[PDB]
């Protein structure tokens, strides 16, 4: 079937921001029939994934549970109530929330409305590889729905995953955890070789039948009679497929592949995209294959069978995936150094800690997340990429540099190093005061990301490149502005005393020796990084 269906309704209005202007050419490109025909190797794979799927024991989320993982601002319900009434507990949001999980009960068939609309997202202006990327198309249900699928399945997409996957998973990893995955299945292999797998819009490639084995699936878990019943329910009238409605309320037409903005996209998508990739793998003939998924972005590491072979062996594997309804992108290529691998936009990289020992770090190229930062001190947003960004890629030349010392300045100057600030950590929403960093990156990174040096010549030279590109001052203006900071942060004392002696020490003529700061064990990061929720609508308070 065709994965959506149009009215010709326009979907409406909610260097450059992504907008509705592009939602037609977006909606040209996901817009296709899907051909999939499954073979032994998935039959095999989706076995074996049940078998694992059956040891989970996944409960029920009270109304209260469920409202308390709704983000303040999330989106108003269209029965009379918003995300602020939905936390408060409010007589009306519950009240209609119980109405929506007696209709899950009773109503086993009418499909779901979704509301679609264009993504606003920022991308830096580059006009030598083409040029404007089109907005990204957001699907999503009501409020009420939203609360529902909670309840139902909050339980189920944070556990199931990981104990299907393994160590395969990759929301289960911090960027320190993530780094050392990767840096262990590499050194695993005699010889090894690894590729980064890009399926040309996964979302649309989503079939009615994956929809379906992915329930499956959920129900292998031990599950309460009424989560059993609202999960039959929403897969049959939600997550198969369902009418799109426009911001004003027009029919725009239909979708029958996977909405982005539901509780299980990323959890579907990972268990679809590892199953079809573990498949392809066996079809392929590749042999002591490590996957690492999150979402659609797939790596796999494996022993290398001789240069021409990888080559044929990455055909095959393409083959397999196209079979299944994943055709690529780009068409993967065989690697032969782990840094040479981009997956989830990023690669490994090398530098030294205070003692002159190797130590492994996740970077990638700084002009989105420099454009993005930019754009946020110009005006204001929801979600803070730039805090994300220092969060996750903490031990980067760029974010310590360029970020943190942009950032800790505007704060200084606006007397805001206290105010909680949210951003998003793997499609979770997380309220976080900027004095809390230097523990957040010693939990994430190891206390070394304060003292990383030796940085590689390609990294240095990448991130001068991009600050020249983009009207940056260089490096040497960031080490004269950090110093002046650091001294502002330093005269506070506490936490912010903290900021300037942690996440400064690259600054200073003689570097401090960092002893471990005793805070960031008591700091509760039990949610953190356990699954994925893009799309999911999931809020969490540190
Ligand atoms: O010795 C040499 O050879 C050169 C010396 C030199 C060169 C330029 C300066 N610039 C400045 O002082 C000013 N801008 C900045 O001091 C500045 C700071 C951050 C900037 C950022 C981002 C960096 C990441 C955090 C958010 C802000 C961008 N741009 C910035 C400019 C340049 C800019 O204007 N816009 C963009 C656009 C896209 C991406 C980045 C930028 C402030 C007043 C006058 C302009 C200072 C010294
Ligand atoms: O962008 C996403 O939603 C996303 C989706 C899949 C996997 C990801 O991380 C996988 C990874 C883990 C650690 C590192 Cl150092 C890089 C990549 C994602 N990341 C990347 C990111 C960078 C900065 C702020 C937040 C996020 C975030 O959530």
């Amino acid at each position: 079937s065709m994965s959506y269906t149009w009215t010709g309704a326009l979907i409406t209005p909610c260097v450059y921001a992504t907008t509705s202007r592009s939602a037609s050419l977006r909606q040209k490109k996901v817009t296709f029939d899907r051909l999939q025909v499954l073979d032994d190797h998935y039959r095999d794979v989706l076995k074996e994934m049940k078998a694992k799927a059956s040891t989970v024991k996944a409960k029920l989320l009270s109304v209260e549970e469920a409202c308390k993982l709704t983000p303040p601002h999330s989106a108003r319900s269209k029965f009379g109530y918003g995300a602020k009434d939905v936390r408060n507990l409010s007589s009306k949001a519950v009240n209609h929330i119980r109405s929506v999980w007696k209709d899950l009960l009773e109503d086993t068939e009418t499909p779901i409305d979704t509301t679609i609309m264009a993504k606003n997202e920022v991308f830096c202006v580059q006009p030598e590889k083409g040029g404007r990327k089109p907005a990204r198309l957001i699907v999503f249900p009501d409020l009420g729905v939203r609360v529902c699928e909670k309840m139902a399945l909050y339980d189920v997409v944070s556990t199931l995953p990981q104990a299907v996957m393994g160590s395969s998973y990759g929301f289960q990893y911090s960027p320190g955890q993530r780094v050392e995955f990767l840096v262990n299945a590499w050194k695993a292999k005699k010889c090894p070789m690894g590729f980064a797998y890009d399926t040309r819009c996964f979302d649309s490639t989503v079939t009615e039948n994956d929809i379906r084995v992915e329930e499956s699936i959920y129900q292998c878990c031990d599950l309460a009679p009424e989560a059993r019943q609202a999960i039959r329910s929403l897969t049959e009238r939600l997550y198969i497929g369902g009418p799109l409605t426009n911001s004003k309320g027009q029919n725009c037409g239909y979708r029958r592949c996977r909405a982005s903005g539901v509780l299980t996209t990323s959890c579907g998508n990972t268990l679809t995209c590892y199953l079809k990739a573990a498949a392809a793998c066996r079809a392929a003939k590749l042999q002591d294959c490590t996957m690492l998924v999150c979402g659609d972005d797939l790596v796999v590491i494996c022993e290398s069978a001789g240069t021409q072979e990888d080559e044929a062996s990455l055909r095959a594997f393409t083959e397999a995936m196209t079979r299944y309804s994943a055709p690529p992108g780009d068409p993967p290529k065989p690697e032969y150094d782990l840094e040479l691998i981009t997956s989830c936009s990023s690669n490994v990289s090398v530098a030294h800690d205070a003692s002159g020992k190797r130590v492994y770090y996740l970077t990638r190229d700084p002009t989105t997340p420099l454009a993005r930062a930019a754009w946020e001190t110009a005006r204001h947003t929801p979600v803070n990429s730039w805090l994300g960004n220092i969060i996750m890629y903490a031990p980067t030349l760029w974010a310590r540099m360029i970020l943190m010392t942009h950032f800790f300045s505007i704060l200084l100057a606006q007397e805001q190093l206290e105010k909680a600030l949210d951003c998003q950590i793997y499609g979770a929403c997380y309220s976080i005061e900027p004095l809390d960093l230097p523990q957040i990156i010693q939990r994430l990174h190891g206390l070394s990301a304060f003292s990383l040096h030796s940085y590689s010549p390609g990294e240095i030279n990448r991130v001068a490149s991009c600050l020249r590109k983009l009207g940056v001052p260089p490096l040497r203006v960031w080490r004269h502005r950090a110093r002046s900071v650091r001294a502002r942060l330093l005269s506070q004392g506490g936490r912010a005393a903290t900021c300037g002696k942690y996440l400064f020490n690259w600054a200073v003529r003689t570097k401090l020796k960092l002893t471990p700061i005793p805070a960031a064990s008591q700091l509760d990061l039990s949610s953190w990084f356990v699954a994925g929720y893009s799309g999911g609508d999931i809020y969490h308070s540190l």
